[PDB]
């Protein structure tokens, strides 16, 4: 084989040249077939054409900054030196503009809406103020995030709800998204028969998970999803205090499961700081999933006001994380592609089983309860008492504040107490019920009992369940993630109830906002 | 800012009289719930009133227990001097009344049951015996854990069995623990949709386990496990003599599963001797877990003859063991050490529950796959006995057919009459070779062949068996003794003390048959006291 | 006391008596049953009555050889002596004669046959070549394994096939197999219910892995599987000359699977040279276990074919392990050392069916999840490809149609003819980068197509292939190659062997290629030998 020696060093001797080569000429096809797809038919190839510019672009610009940063850095330096001069006095023009535009909206939008906008605006300053009042760390308490969270998902609100441009691309990255979980579906329906549907959580949600967790690895593994997490931090950072990880986990979030999600920063558990952690945790629970969302559309619940919440879900969630418990603390191996994948997959073999066992026992402990307190109160004449009528009586209040009229406070309350202590699956089939039985029309009051409700109150009602915060979410939170992270097991045990208790006040004040734009038609 | 720091640092520093006057305003409104309770009806708030009362009893009793122990140890010292300074002469008193009070008992009683009784008895006898010649160091034996044992057995059998209350309170225990463990369905049907019922076994009877080791990692946790077994470790250790570890294990086998009692004693494991480490081992075979009895009870087997049988199970392992591995060594654990527990990692009721579902997790794995495998080996065995006795003109001969002629002397001797011995020697063949879980669901058909009533005899083959002969077949399966379920437990013991594995393998197989020879020493018992129906 | 301590030395001392007689005891009633059974009705006791005799036969062969093993070589040595001397001009004669001969054979056989077997040859020729070129050490190659293995390969194939007793035998053994895991597929009913059906895969398919696994382990502590083993690593060390220990591991693996099998020598993996690592690797990757054989056999896949495939895989495994990977070091490993096996240390045969039985969960998790990870994948990229040649008015566009292409040279040179190279293009595509399982369903798929009838071309794509493509194509795909395999093969022998982590991961992809390269030239030399229908 003196040949072959010769040979290989004969490549070695250009082997980057070789390299650089054959990088080219695969380019080159790429753009050939892009040319080639426009030619036959452009506005056919049109998404292919848009997919490479954007690309072309992100590559030629992160190319330019990286080697022009010098010049830029120089140039930006001065106006960033007179910024800091003349802060002292603009923080107050600032802050005074924005009070003077928030007048001017109340006078002039809300105003004429009605008074029971009015009522929404309050409740929002009451759900803000209550959440600051139990803030695990008071004093250390970072304002801009707060602010900045509750205007982001104002505008976000206003973007869908008044403009139709803005719902469609949202509605085409909410189907995105649920075409990609179509896989996993087929996948399961191979290893499990095509009878896979009649267990649906567990040959359907899982397979989700250990799809996922193949992908991730992957894209881990190629570096793309690095550069997307820089991206969004940057940014982020620019926007808001919020840290890259928690970002990019409540961004996740708006269209991704609380399951799945912590996936996109695996690597960076370990490492992450309490308040991040109680951050992923609440962004978790308050934020519903893609294929739910399909089944929700399809029990009759509206799709615009199911899109706008779970868009809303997200700043929501980093505001009130970052209010309810602040962070005091400072911050802070595949060698090829199959390997890659075949290590996703072992680490979804751990984490279904914790997943599911740990949402098996703790599903049976919220039953206990519930028979024991139908005990203690068949002990006192009342066998109907349960945690879903404690809510429907002390929650009145709250409902009212959201903005539902005193009359629909109850039906609301009863509808958030299955929500809380039952999956928002039976929360929205209630739901979807009553909103059949108005539609349908009838009496208000059959003789004691109200069978539907107004349509305001419907919508505040959907706005209100947009979320998985229930104490099966519970269970599966803790499991996932003290597999995925067992050094933090303590750590993560010890803020899931607050998390939990964020999630459901973030879901509040989507609901707070929601009613103060919409108004009956 | 500064007023929030101020009202916290005030809070504190009467932070232990407000707290301790908050939770007692707590303790006293639910007191005052209990009580409008009672007063508007009386009998639907008996429960919750008796609830009361035995826990403000019990609080009242161990604080004054702590309270005066240096007192009561002073008056009790005469006494206790007098009985030793007497003793000498005593004894041969004691023992002979003793001697003819059980000869008067035997001879009225069991004369007038019947012959069944007294074969019963010749049965505990003989077992007795052949577990004494057949013992590690003979010689070296300890009469008293052995006399106590059979004692404290006899003594609860006639308390349960032969009294209607008692019965009537172990029957409504069961019940009550059948109807907690009967709330995994909840999480099941969750989890595995509307039509989990469509696969029974996997999708009920495995998270029953669960669920179980969820609670009780909870009950460890919080402490109120911890209470029962130092109360009855506590009798059994004054009563019977037997060390403190071992006793302590032996009580918690109670209601825990083999694997996880040992973790009760974990800190102190490598230090056991050999004869502790033998009865640890025993008192893990001998007694059944507390989630299987619900299931148990499901399938129609009477509760008061399963939670008996637990509970006569755990001195049978500590007498036998005692009886046929005798210690001749200085124990090295105090009473102090052995009897406080102390919580793994659990500092919030959270991290407990999410522990005992993950182990959960490899329980059910093992005793899935585990059940595969053997049934699977059971169906070639059945097929290839009768393709060869098919050779001799007898294609009938199976498994079963085996098993009935060899065991048919133990079942012989337990009680049972001679034309039913063969059954039972099937259920014990089935629960010997394969896990106790298919010998009750054997011992269920029967129990409900005879329930439905119809024919004994179809033609020439008996359909069911005596009331009798079940509730003795009852006691005699109530273990974890098996061929397969060594193994693992080894395994389990190993990993808790690896120190120590040569010690393990060693009694590993003798231990086995230790807690055979106890749960027929119960079946024994419960034949005497039992009558003909 | 003192009576039962002489009795127990007095039995010690007779031991080895004691255990004599109770040998021929058990062996002379053995006998007894034999000679009853044949007595009553020969007719009826034919296969035990042959059972017998073929146990006999081989228990006298096995002590006559270890007793005079000396004598034998002494009779030997001078013939052996006698072929050196004369050796220098008789292994041109020896190599011309056989030259002639397989020129002879293919102008009288093959030529006659067809187009298609000169076809098959002409692959094997060209894979041999192939190998050899991209080999790690082209010049320092030992040609000897390579020609032993292909003459081993041909004689195999040629008396299977081509003679009829030889093709009853090997189906006969398929319907034994088909039977014995149909009993596991019973037995897997109670745990999952009657209802298991339903879920066909992971409630029938797996449960076929715990029960083979349980089965393995208790042979495996018998000693029968490593007197099966013995003798065939023998034969073929005897004529290929290849080291002990792979030479072993590619003789048992024919009916053992790719991750148990290095455990027949994993005492000595550390010590193993990188040339015999790598066979151990190629050796695992070409053969299927015994435990998936009933399945593929239910599916239709013909059992004969199978059988053969499975034997011949084992030859070709070795010789292109040494023509690809040759070994340049000195082997540390004896034959004595390698050629023993540690039975069991399982205390009694239950304990070793347990430990099989938890043994193969991990290998059924990885198993489903793997597959669950991978169609989903395929389906994105199925998905993809569409989108991408929607745009060139051509959305046929898939992965089976991009298969299709990409592997047709292969199928064609296996001696397939050209309309039909496509089809088995997509199942050695399908078998490549997912497992065989799929591509022996979609197999499955296309002989019941045949079977059934109906029009060869509904349209303008074929529906179902000619016979001999389907042996060949049975051939072909009996393996374990896989990429979604290539990372557990590599974490189990990691952990079997720590220290050769760094040289396990760097001849992985070259035993995976040398595994199917294996696969091909076993399909080749089974078309060689099949004429057209
Ligand atoms: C749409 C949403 C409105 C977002 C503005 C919310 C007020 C944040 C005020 C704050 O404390 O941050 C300050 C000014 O924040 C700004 O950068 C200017 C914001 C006004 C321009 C909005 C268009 C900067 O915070 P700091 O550097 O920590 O001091
Ligand atoms: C039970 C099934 C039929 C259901 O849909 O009810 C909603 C509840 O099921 C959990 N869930 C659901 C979907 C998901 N990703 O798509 N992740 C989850 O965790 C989550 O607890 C929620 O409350
Ligand atoms: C499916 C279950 C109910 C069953 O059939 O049980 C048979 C085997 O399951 C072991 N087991 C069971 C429960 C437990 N704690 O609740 N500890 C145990 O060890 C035990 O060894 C026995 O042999
Ligand atoms: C569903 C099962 C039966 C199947 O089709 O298997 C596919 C993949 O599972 C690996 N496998 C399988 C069996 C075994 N011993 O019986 N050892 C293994 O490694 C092997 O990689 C193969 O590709």
């Amino acid at each position: 084989e003196r040949m072959c020696g010769r040979m290989s060093d004969f490549c070695r001797e250009h082997k980057t040249t070789l390299r650089y080569i054959i990088w080219g000429i695969l380019i080159a096809g790429y753009l050939a077939l892009v040319i080639a797809a426009c030619v036959m038919n452009f506005h056919r190839a049109l998404p292919l054409f848009v997919i490479t510019v954007v690309a072309i672009f992100f590559v030629v610009w992160d190319h330019l900054m990286a080697k022009y940063e010098s010049q830029i850095a120089r140039f930006l330096s001065p106006g960033q030196r007179l910024l800091d001069s003349h802060w002292f006095w603009l923080k107050w023009v600032i802050w005074g503009c924005l009070i003077l535009g928030v007048i001017l909206w109340l006078v002039f939008d809300t105003a004429k809406l009605g008074q029971q906008q009015l009522v929404s605006f309050g409740g929002l300053i009451i759900y803000t103020s209550l959440t600051f009042l139990f803030s695990k760390h008071p004093t250390k308490v970072y304002w801009r995030p707060v602010f900045w969270g509750i205007g982001l998902q104002f505008l976000l609100g206003l973007l869908i709800l008044r403009t139709e441009p803005g719902f469609m691309a949202f509605d085409w990255l909410g189907k995105q998204v649920q075409t990609f979980l179509g896989y996993s579906d087929a996948g399961a329906s191979f290893v499990f028969g095509e009878k896979y549907t009649d267990h649906f959580f567990a040959f359907k949600v899982l397979p989700i998970v250990i799809f996922f967790s193949t992908v991730m690895s992957m894209l881990y593994y190629l570096g793309l999803m690095q550069w997307i997490i820089r991206k969004v931090g940057w940014v982020m950072l620019v926007t808001m205090g919020t840290s890259p990880v928690e970002s990019v986990v409540a961004s996740g979030n708006i269209f991704i499961g609380q399951t799945e999600s912590p996936l996109l920063v695996r690597p960076y558990l370990p490492y992450v700081t309490k308040s991040e952690l109680h951050a992923i945790m609440t962004a978790g629970f308050s934020t519903i999933a893609g294929s739910v969302l399909g089944a929700y559309i399809s029990f009759g619940v509206s799709s615009s006001h199911l899109l706008t919440a779970s868009v809303m879900s997200a700043p929501a969630a980093l505001a009130i994380s970052k209010l309810f418990w602040p962070e005091t603390e400072t911050p802070k191996d595949s060698r090829n592609l199959l390997e890659a994948a075949t290590q996703g997959a072992s680490s979804s073999i751990s984490l279904v089983a914790n997943i599911a066992v740990n949402l098996i026992a703790f599903l049976a402990l919220l039953s206990f309860m519930n028979s024991a307190l139908s005990w203690l109160g068949n002990m006192f004449d009342y066998p109907q008492l349960s945690f879903e009528v404690i809510c429907s009586y002390v929650f009145m209040p709250f409902a009212f504040m959201m903005g539902v009229d005193w009359q629909d406070s109850f039906m609301v309350a009863k509808l958030i107490g299955y929500k809380t202590f039952f999956n928002e699956f039976v929360a929205y089939q209630q739901l979807s019920k009553l909103i059949s039985l108005r539609q349908v029309g009838g009496p208000k009051f059959v003789d004691g009992v109200q069978q539907y409700m107004s349509m305001r109150s419907e919508a505040i009602s959907t706005y209100a369940l947009c979320g998985f915060a229930n104490f099966g979410s519970l269970g599966i939170v803790i499991g996932g993630l003290t597999s995925m992270a067992p050094s933090r097991k303590r750590d993560i045990t010890a803020g899931a109830m607050r998390a939990l208790i964020a999630g459901t006040i973030a879901c509040f004040l989507t609901a707070c906002i929601a009613g103060m734009l919409t108004n009956t038609p």
